[PDB]
């Protein structure tokens, strides 16, 4: 299956009402991302489910990651396998800013896209890390140059998202 049921907000990026974990398993797309933290423990918001989606297999294949190569910092990414879910599952690690962590460094989370043309994708920040997700789209708009592909779940948000940008 291909990508189908976008709005094109602008000449690169998209955006959908949507499941992300339903998205990737239809789409198998070559780059799904997920909304990692630095020691890749995908307990809740969009990680947790993209690791449930592959049974554990994610957080096995994450942990063995961390263990020969160390945390990431935040700003940074990883590609490890995409399971069912994708070809690649690109790992980027948005700020936290319930805890403190610089909001400038969500332009370097979004910088990570910029590697691979066509991505499926969340907000970053978004949701535990705390960002507001409308800055988080703008931030998107401005940062990434590829095609990306965003998948948000919730439908009042998804329309304040739209509003915002037509
Ligand atoms: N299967 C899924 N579990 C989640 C969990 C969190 C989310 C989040 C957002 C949303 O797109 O509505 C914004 C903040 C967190 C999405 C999904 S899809």
């Amino acid at each position: 299956n291909s990508f189908s049921g976008y709005l094109k907000l602008t000449d690169n990026v998209y955006i959908k009402n949507a499941d992300i974990v339903e998205e990737a398993k239809k789409v198998k797309p070559t780059v799904v991302v997920n909304a990692a933290n630095v020691y890749l423990k995908h307990g809740g918001g969009v990680a947790g489910a993209l690791n449930k989606a592959t049974n554990n297999a994610m957080q096995v294949e994450s942990d063995d990651y961390i263990a020969t190569n160390g945390p990431l910092k935040v700003g940074g990414s990883c590609v490890l396998s995409g399971h069912n879910l994708a070809k690649h599952c690109l790992h980027v690690v948005g700020p936290n800013v319930n805890k403190g962590e610089d909001i400038q460094l969500l332009k370097s989370a979004y910088e990570n896209f910029n590697q691979h043309e066509v991505l499926l994708a969340p907000l970053l920040s978004a949701g535990i890390f705390g960002a507001d997700p409308i800055h988080s789209l703008r931030v998107c708009v401005d940062t990434v140059r590829t095609n990306v592909y965003l998948a948000v779940f919730d439908k009042n948000l998804y329309d304040k998202l739209v509003s915002s940008f037509l």
